[PDB]
């Protein structure tokens, strides 16, 4: 049923532009979505500037209501052809906004980027939508 305490967030990752790897290559070029503690995952796409992976991802929120600290942090993970890549491209999407809209529903572009907002230049857009939940308890 819809009882409990409601919440759920959807998350689509339409594609990304400028996705390079510090590597000499791209081995496994796929995006990790890291909301409410859940580390989420994409389809492996190969080497090339325009991945694009047309998949989305799903949070349960319910019995914890999001605020307007509620961000998701999403990192691509590719593998280094040597080791490991500790950083490559990190995007974080405010999902406040998405709370904030009656619609709840709303396309977000979130860069890669570091301090420096110049670390890849890769653009990751997402579309973000809210699942309402009422949380019948009584």
């Amino acid at each position: 049923g819809s009882g409990g305490g409601g919440g759920m967030l959807r998350v689509f990752i339409l594609y990304a532009e400028n996705v390079h790897t510090p590597d000499t290559d791209i081995s496994d070029a796929y995006c990790s979505a890291v909301f409410a503690g859940v580390k989420k995952r994409t389809k492996v796409i190969k080497n090339s500037v325009n991945p694009v992976w047309n998949e989305g991802f799903e949070w349960d929120l319910k019995g914890i209501p999001l605020d307007q600290g509620s961000e998701l942090h999403v990192v691509v993970k590719d593998h280094e052809t040597m080791g490991r890549n500790r950083f490559l491209g990190e995007a974080k999407v405010p999902l406040r906004e998405v709370l904030a809209t009656p619609s709840l529903s709303a396309s977000f572009n979130a860069p890669l980027l570091d301090t420096k907002k110049q670390p890849t230049g890769a653009s990751l857009v997402l579309q973000v939508s809210y699942t309402p939940l009422p949380g019948a308890v009584l």
